[PDB]
C-alpha cells in the first residue's frame, strides 16, 4: 500500500504564545497560518524525519520538542500520518524554511480557518474547542 507522512509543531516562546508563520504583511497566501514540520517523511523514522525538518523548518536552536498530538488516518490504500511536536522554546529567530515568518501569537485559540486546510484533521479537534 501507499502511505504519507507529515510532522508539524508549534513554535513557543518566552510571552508563552507560539510563533506561527501567517500572513507576513502582504505574502503569497494569508491562509498559511501553518508552523513547521513540511517533508520530514521522505524517508526518515517517525522521529528520525521530523528532527531533520525541525532544524530545517527552524534552523536556529530552540528548546523544541515533544509530541502536543498526531493525526493518524488512512484512506483507500493511500493513508496519511500528521505528528505534532509541542515545541516550548526558541532562541533568537525562527528562520530554518518553514514559510513566510509570522509573529508570536496566543496558540490558547489557533484559527484552522486562517491555516492551510492540509492539517484540519488534527487542528479542527482542537480549533473547534
Ligand atoms: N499526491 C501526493 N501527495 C504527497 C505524496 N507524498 C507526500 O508527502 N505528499 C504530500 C503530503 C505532505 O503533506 C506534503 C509534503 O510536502 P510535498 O508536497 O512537497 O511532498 O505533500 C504523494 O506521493 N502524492
Ligand atoms: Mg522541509
Amino acid at each position: 500500500m501507499k502511505k504519507l507522512q507529515i510532522a508539524v509543531g508549534i513554535i513557543r516562546n518566552e510571552n508563552n504564545e507560539i510563533f506561527i508563520t501567517r500572513r507576513a504583511a502582504d505574502a503569497h497566501m494569508a491562509n498559511k497560518l501553518e508552523f513547521p514540520g513540511g517533508k520530514i517523511e521522505m524517508g526518515e523514522t517517525p522521529e528520525q524525519a521530523v528532527v531533520r525538518e525541525l532544524q530545517e523548518e527552524v534552523g536556529i536552536t530552540p528548546q523544541h520538542f515533544s509530541l502536543f498530538e498526531k493525526l493518524e488516518y488512512e484512506f483507500p490504500d493511500r493513508h496519511i500520518t500528521l505528528w505534532f511536536w509541542l515545541v516550548e522554546r526558541w532562541e533568537g529567530e525562527p528562520w530554518g524554511k518553514e514559510g513566510q515568518p509570522g509573529e508570536w501569537m496566543s496558540l490558547v485559540g489557533l484559527n484552522a480557518d486562517d491555516f492551510p486546510p492540509a492539517n484540519e484533521p488534527v487542528i479542527a479537534k482542537l480549533k473547534r474547542l
